[PDB]
């Protein structure tokens, strides 16, 4: 029992972090096989990156893998990431994939500085395509990931902080999540919403863990729940969401729509000083998968 | 910016997890140099463990390190841990220490099943010597740790769940944290308190991150703050605690006792619907060190 914001073990990713320096810019790179991936704004000197990159040479890029110099033998740009071909394949390359995630989905972040891993935490991709991260100067290039048995699915590379303190980045093909660009504009996060299906997952986690005070006799239809959801800036709940909560519904014996009825009353009434899973807020950064994983036993390696 | 419950990168510990099987019991062991450490209640068949262990043989202990059998060549008991001497030193042994932590201090937990790492999260040792963990059947033997540059300080080995769903275990010399024993008794956690100095650290984290709505003109003496602290089941604040918050006081320019005055009003008045660092509760599982580390840049390797 217990319920914690759990990240994936980070060792497989730690063995891929390197330091990329060129000009007076230092950031983090990701070394897989014989390629190092890093944000393209490491490129020297309002930008036109094709212009700027044709003006560079391989020897401009200093790549540090621990104490070992990495010799760059080629470079190319892939959208907003740089691909630095090096003469050594990383002997610690895990089985991996590049995957783009959906808003509402979660991942683990290995925060890094100067190529050295600093900490690991668990995040969700917000509906407005930002992430509420924890990053200081020099963390650019840190990556977000999931692990599935032995395979690392990389989904996020960190690029920038927005005026509100939230974070924006790309998938590992260099395509930004959301309408953000890697230049200096007055760009801001759009308005966010709460991830309803996740809140419901977390309520099932609470019931699994003995927190039941918020349950009730009532029920509701999908349409009547959604009418109350939009009022409180919650994402609409889809029938697919209901099906995905099915297993959690079966384990606890609370129909999904019955749990919606409780969420409805929680939104209309607040929590009246009580807490759920040690939180005084409805938490929305656990997916149905996360809840099942943390309450069934599933491991990785 | 941002503030997250951050764990240490786990790779150095992942390379030390193994599976220990003897009889019909399987749990996690920690393999450092040529010794595997694991909970002694893996011992076969109200117990007298000296009696039970003299009745065992080396070949009784099956140790699995990935796909590789580990040959046990000796065994001994050290309080509530078993030490299984194996014929192979772990080539991935990091620089390490065994250290016992204080209530109020934090650490990272690598939850494990069948010797395979499952997730990582950050914990505090509660004033009543429990930890509010996240553990399922088979996680016994998982360890808690901190990392300091390249050195892993192991502080916790997990043993059991208490009736309230919280967790109890030992340091790596096998001495229990708190008044818990590794046999079946009606043992329960004693009443807990909130870690005051940590709440104050987290308030400084909030101010560093732009949350200032709870600040106030007032101040207070230590004695008058403490008079309000005990009323709300908070640990007393010591002058040493005040000195440890000094650097955070200097960075933000809020005298420690001024921040106590705000905490005082937060306790007397509640939070009136607002949040701090995305929490509707006063958080007490970040130490002054944690806050500074996450808001200055410090890495490890």
């Amino acid at each position: 029992s217990g319920f914690r914001k759990m990240a994936f073990p980070s060792g497989k990713v730690e063995g891929c972090m390197v330091q990329v320096t060129c000009g007076t810019t230092t950031l983090n790179g990701l070394w897989l096989d014989d390629v190092v991936y890093c944000p393209r704004h490491v490129i020297c000197t309002n930008p036109n990156y094709e212009d700027l990159l044709i003006r560079k040479s391989n020897h401009n890029f200093l790549v540090q893998a621990g104490n070992v110099q990495l010799r760059v033998i080629g470079h190319s740009m892939q959208n907003c990431v740089l691909k630095l071909k090096v003469d050594t394949a990383n002997p610690k390359t895990p089985k991996y994939k590049f995957v783009r995630i959906q808003p509402g989905q979660t991942f683990s972040v290995l925060a890094c500085y100067n190529g050295s891993p600093s900490g690991v935490y668990q995040c969700a991709m917000r509906p407005n395509f930002t992430i509420k991260g924890s990053f200081l100067n020099g963390s650019c290039g840190s990556v977000g990931f999931n692990i599935d048995y032995d395979c690392v699915s990389f989904c996020y590379m960190h690029h920038m902080e927005l005026p509100t303190g939230v974070h924006a980045g790309t998938d590992l093909e260099g395509n930004f999540y959301g309408p953000f660009v890697d230049r200096q504009t007055a760009q801001a996060a759009g308005t966010d919403t709460t991830i309803t299906v996740n809140v419901l997952a977390w309520l099932y986690a609470a019931v699994i863990n003995g927190d039941r005070w918020f349950l009730n006799r009532f029920t509701t239809t999908l349409n009547d729940f959604n009418l109350v959801a939009m009022k409180y800036n919650y994402e609409p709940l889809t029938q697919d969401h209901v099906d995905i909560l099915g297993p959690l519904s079966a384990q606890t014996g609370i129909a999904v729509l019955d749990m919606c009825a409780s969420l409805k009353e929680l939104l209309q009434n607040g929590m009246n000083g009580r807490t759920i899973l040690g939180s005084a807020l409805l938490e929305d950064e656990f997916t149905p998968f996360d809840v099942v994983r943390q309450c069934s036993g599933v491991t990785f390696q």
